[PDB]
DNA sequence: CCGG
DNA sequence: CCGG
DNA sequence: CCGG
DNA sequence: CCGG
DNA sequence: CCGG
DNA sequence: CCGG
DNA sequence: CCGG
DNA sequence: CCGG
DNA sequence: CCGG
DNA sequence: CCGG
């Protein structure tokens, strides 16, 4: 029942990258530093110009999969090691952003995937979910057909969600970068040609 | 497509009671007392507490099936017996609430399942709805595997809907021992372990 | 699973007619006239009276399809003609209303579909969908088993969207006839029988 | 043999309109009016802004086919009828653009389509060649596989060619409204991101 | 995939003659006498007459084959007979003109057809390639279907290449009778025919 | 179709190497430097003598693969790690050389595959295509069969392309060795030799 | 020789 | 003749 | 009654 | 009970 | 790693 | 690693 | 690594 | 045209 | 009409 | 229409 199938479909992939920095601390008891994270298709896109507001020009949208990525920045050679836990947020209902937390509250959820420290590579591969309404916080199932789109705004673009994480403080400092890469799937092929 | 799995998936049951008095009234007519009836989960789960905020270690929920029962509280021997109506409404759209009304409103309604009184057992086995937007009032069929998930909130939860009712006002008091067991499953097992 | 299918299921048919004018221009570069369309049920379902407040004795309803149709109303012996184009729009997100714009903005949408003027008929079948969020503009696939339902409000239903025009503008006035065909389906028969 | 695959391959169409007017003569002798078609993705692609220059994030192109499509504007009414032919040109090497030939110079080519004037419809659906070398004027064959890749500039993309015309003069004015449909073969997606 | 067809093709041959004559030396010693050969179609078409440039009513053209022929004109009794090598050279870059080297450059070439001299024949069925960039002199494989056209223009057109020569001086004049056999295949039949 | 055969083919390699130096900056924002890289055949066939102009014999030649190795010089103890990303570029449209930029260019680009720095070993194995036309930037697609042949010229060798660069800035100078592997296929064996 |  |  |  |  |  |  |  |  |  |  279309099935997706040629109405203007373009499935591509978009990237961007940051650095996340865990800072140090002389507390020797093990305490863990909680962070949430937040996509939203404006980092990826920048702005066009005229008549296509976009760079690519697609009127709707749809985020299909989400791979971020630990690219460490510390040496292989650095002590004090540690644990922490990367968990999928579905609701915009993190857990309190905090320097030092005497547990790793990510490391019951079913959700988890342990992180090796400070040297290791860690991934997560899933399917994000949009915050339609924050009061309320409802979603819907990973099903590729009946999945949602979205307009493809210029400036006010909603906030997906879906990684929370918690890493494990250390003597040193562990520095990271950050890859948000982004499987997204367009329609509607609304590209404008005025003269001149 | 992933068809649930295992990932904090945990179906369960619940349920609470209530006392419903249907009052006397000196007029002769068939008349009847209509009311509505409103599922929020706040009213199942209790508050936990410390750093689990609920009693069930659980972050996501969706409402499979209700079971609603009216269990009298009349006798057998009771005369000046009737009959009423109830309804499933989906849309928080009721029929307003009224003591003495000419007329059983809910019996030609498709989802009508007829009521007798004032001394039998009656029961509605449906899948109630959520209510996302009370200016639109939408909702959608009954698909279980594309059924929404929602964050299990702690004081805010949205009020579900589902059922209203159409009782035959009578001499006597025609008092009720509703009983509304909920079918519940719930996702993300979230469990927090603090020290001490 | 359920699978409609007799619990109030009423598949019917609704119309209704306009005149859209396309006005003059001592222009004689191609120039297009843009205009929007919007699709609201209450258009054509007038109010009933008493305890049934609509004509028709329905709670919910969803849109499956609409034809929109182009009876023009000039005759075959028009000269300066030209070419227009009709596209899809199922966002809230038209493109702006203008008397004269110095291109087609709907040429190269996938959902185009090519106007012959000023004396052809053209017609547009498709599924329209309605503007739950106007900040976050979503909508679901076309797909019949899991698509939405709404309340059949009296007064305030939602407006839904689907169709953007653009006229190509000539020396002659341009009327049109325009109808509205549309292809909805209710549920829960809910009428009421007062005494009297 | 690689076979196109996945590399940034984003088949899609684009389209342009202008007039084309076929003057008046006194002389009724059969005379015709010839006029060479060029085809430039610069007049399709608008620019840009910023890192990303284009307005489709692409860097390799490669047109497929091309759709011209004569829309008259005269009316069904008119007299002093005509006819015309259409030929396929691929080597820069038109007819001298003239505005009065006493013979059809595109008639006995074989790539002739006949055009019925004033009032009919002609389409032209075939495969353009660029210019590589106007000194030497050579093109390949129509091969999809082995067809060549061409960068996708900003301001200097190269002029295919595949049109010639010659309308029959005629006593009244024989305006049309041209349509220049391209289908395009983009590659290698190259969109930018920075910051802010 | 179009597989030539019919839209112009017309498959012929052309030819030519001229003297070529290797000159006497008192020297002994074996020594050869160094000439390319260059191939231009304008030596075979001469001009036509009005609005048809040329003799053969075409557009474009290509070479599929080349003949050549040494019908020489000594005779049977000659002495002081010797050796020589023909070969093919596609990319302008013979070896350089000369009346006397004292070894045959083209007799290792993997291209080398051995000559005896003088009363022989000797003959070269070959596929020349035209000259598109002197600079950096590509040219492409022996394919039928991939094989570029050529616009066939009136006094410009460029010179294919593809044949080198090394005739073994002797005593005696060596005149020969050379033949040029052209395997041509022209295309888009755009012949015009003005009144009068 | 010939279907190479025998006619002076010789498939071989060539290699060579050179040092490429990503410097230090005191900046700890996410900086990338971007560098080109260019392929010509001169820098790898070094000049013969004589008769013999290079110092292999043969007149043609097509580049079919080749394979750049980037061998780090840093050691695995490094710290302050990073990321980066090489693409191929077959237009020699290369993104601007940059000591510091804000944003990794390349990491969309369909050919993007990434780098792990500054320890680890990165090749890529591609085609790359040479430059006929800078103003026109064409190139044909991978088909081993219809590959162009080029003419082996002894200074003037035209300048083949396909990569680009990225590599993310460190505290730490990042030393690489580079080697650029070619798979060369050459034709027409054309030795000399004089005598003495 | 003729030769797509 | 070309010839692994 | 129990009910995914 | 619901019931085309 | 995750692990009934 | 080698790679037609 | 890449990932619909 | 009618169109689930 | 749409058209890989 | 194109048409051996």
């Amino acid at each position: 029942y279309r099935w997706r199938r040629k109405n203007g479909i373009f499935n591509t992939r978009l990237s961007r990258t940051i650095g996340y920095t865990v800072k140090k601390t002389t507390v020797r008891t093990p305490s863990w530093n909680v962070d949430m994270m937040r996509f939203n298709i404006n980092d990826f896109l920048p702005p066009g110009g005229g008549s296509n507001p976009l760079t690519v020009p697609f009127e709707y949208y749809r985020i299909r999969k989400v791979k971020v990525e630990f690219w460490p920045c510390s040496p292989i050679t650095q002590g004090d090691r540690g644990v922490g836990s990367t968990a999928v947020i579905l609701d915009d209902n993190f857990v309190t952003k905090a320097n030092a937390l005497t547990y790793d509250p990510y490391v019951n959820y079913s959700s988890r995937h342990t992180i090796t420290q400070p040297f290791s590579y860690h991934s997560r591969y899933f399917t994000p979910k949009p915050v339609l309404d924050r009061t309320i916080d409802y979603f819907q199932p990973n099903n590729k057909r009946n999945q949602l789109w979205l307009r493809l705004q210029t400036t006010g673009n909603v906030d997906h969600v879906g990684l929370g994480t918690a890493f494990e403080n250390s003597i040193y400092d562990q520095d990271y970068n950050i890859r948000i890469t982004m499987y997204v799937q367009f329609r509607e092929f609304n590209l404008k040609d005025p003269p001149l």
